[PDB]
């Protein structure tokens, strides 16, 4: 640890679901990461500890649909548990895709959701090397995802991320996030944005032949941003709302809860930030006025973790609860958030962005991790108050730079994988940005090797490690999303 701040003394004290107590994670905490990376660290260089960094990937990957399409964001059929399904031998996956004629920076205004399939149990070295899944093409009929816009004159519209349910008699649920953009030519709103968590019931049939899905037919209008406890278009031109999880607290018996990336619902312009967000101990040495920081710029970024209860048995009708994490003037987005259980701990997991974090704070690409002794609670943030559980190698010394421009002085996998999941006994799944230098990169557009990430160190469970031995010097199978539970059912086709 270099000097720097103490971090965000937190309780990790529970709270009622209904309650409005927000976890924070404090410019305290985040300062942490640059205090964990290492100042001498050369060109190219990872300066993170290896033990919060993903292993890197190699430049010379395999693609998992052959190249058919772009895929990234992916997730697996999951019951109340979160245990992953194979159906009649069958494991199968949702991924975002699009066409792969696009440009890669083209193709999040023409998202879809497909889905993938593969034998299950396959000995993990008899499996093809590009994972070999099967691509079995959109769940969505054309125009089906449209019928929830009463404004119908939208430029693009998409399919953005979320969690598919699988009940014991072969009904998927499908939360997604169906998006209406309003652009000209350019890109230039004509208004804001339209992203709404919604629901599609369908059915899986699967034989020795492969796997079909009948249904997703007709979409349910979930949720939609409130502008008291999450930030709308009105609030934001570019408010983020997006990535429903669905789950059963084991604390909370028989009933549905949802996490969702948020924003802070404050009005752009004027939004502030105060001592709370700022999280110092009286009198640290590396404190922050609350004025400076509210002159830096950092007040536009507001991320937070949204919280959701179901109303119904058939989860068609959901209420919004109080945000369950804020991170005001540490980071615009909190995406793809997860709530993960182990040893009576309720560990929340999010994916931010180098690029996101606000002015005087810095952390890599990758996963960061809280937690705490319920869903709401005074979350802890993983690994020395940081909040850093697996990050890209990254040197924090030097800029970023982008994934369609590496940074000259940058280490070449500080792109190599976004929108990470965490899967029982921790193996994290993740997808191809950017690999390569500044001079010689490749995009991806398919699934990273799965890595493991260890889970409580010792007997703390506020600590993770990279676990280096699994399979190759850390790095396991090309888009491996194994499934943990095996389920039998009547549809075949």
């Amino acid at each position: 640890l270099q000097d720097g701040p103490e971090p965000t003394i937190h309780t990790q004290q529970a709270y009622a679901p209904e309650d409005d107590f927000t976890a924070k994670w404090t410019r305290a905490d985040a300062r942490q990461l640059q205090r964990m990376s290492d100042p001498t660290a050369p060109s190219r260089e990872n300066s993170m500890p290896a033990s919060v960094t993903m292993p890197t990937v190699p430049q010379d990957f395999p693609d998992m649909s052959n190249e058919q399409v772009w895929v990234w964001d992916t997730w697996p059929l999951t019951d109340e548990d979160a245990n992953q399904y194979s159906v009649n031998g069958w494991e199968i996956i949702f991924s975002l895709v699009a066409d792969r004629n696009l440009g890669f920076d083209d193709r999040h205004v023409f998202a879809k959701i497909g889905y993938f399939y593969r034998p299950a149990g396959v000995p993990a070295a008899e499996r093809p090397e590009n994972g070999g899944w099967t691509y079995g093409g959109l769940v969505f009929k054309e125009g089906v995802t449209g019928q929830i816009f009463e404004d119908q004159s939208f430029s693009h519209q998409t399919q953005w991320s979320g969690s598919a349910r699988v009940s014991k008699n072969g009904e998927i649920k499908l939360f997604f996030t169906d998006v209406a953009f309003y652009r000209n030519s350019d890109g230039t709103n004509i208004k804001p944005y339209d992203p709404r968590i919604a629901l599609s019931v369908g059915k899986v049939k699967a034989n020795k032949k492969g796997v079909t899905l009948t249904g997703f037919n007709k979409v349910t209008d979930l949720l939609q941003a409130d502008g008291t406890y999450y930030q709308t278009g009105a609030q934001n031109e570019f408010f983020n709302f997006r990535d429903p999880f669905t789950f059963e607290d084991p604390a909370h018996p028989g009933e549905t809860f949802m996490v969702f990336e948020g924003n802070s619902a404050m009005q752009r312009e004027t939004a502030t930030c105060n001592e709370a967000d700022l999280g110092y101990r009286q009198g640290d040495p590396y404190a922050e006025t609350v004025d400076d920081v509210n002159a830096s710029g950092a007040t536009y970024q507001i991320g937070n973790v949204g919280l959701a209860k179901a109303k119904n048995k058939q989860l068609t009708e959901w209420e919004f609860l109080p945000p369950i994490l804020s991170a005001n003037c540490v980071t615009d987005q909190t995406e793809r958030p997860q709530i993960y259980f182990k040893d009576g701990k309720s560990y929340l997991f999010t994916i931010s962005h180098r690029g996101t974090f606000a002015a005087g704070l810095d952390g890599p690409e990758g996963v960061y991790g809280f937690v705490g002794d319920g869903i709401r609670s005074d979350y802890q943030p993983l690994n020395g108050g940081s909040g850093l559980a697996l990050g890209n190698p990254t040197n924090l010394n030097f800029l970023g730079g982008q994934p369609f421009a590496p940074d000259f002085n940058q280490h070449p996998g500080h792109f190599q994988a976004y929108s990470h999941y965490v899967m029982p006994g921790g193996l994290v799944q993740s997808f191809i940005d950017t690999i390569g230098t500044h001079d010689d990169f490749v995009r991806g557009g398919t699934l990273a090797p799965t890595v493991k990430m260890d889970i409580g160190v010792g007997g703390d469970p506020t600590k993770t490690a990279v676990d280096y031995s699994y399979g190759s010097e850390g790095l396991g199978g090309w888009a491996d999303i194994p499934a943990n539970k095996h389920l039998f059912t009547n549809g075949k086709f």
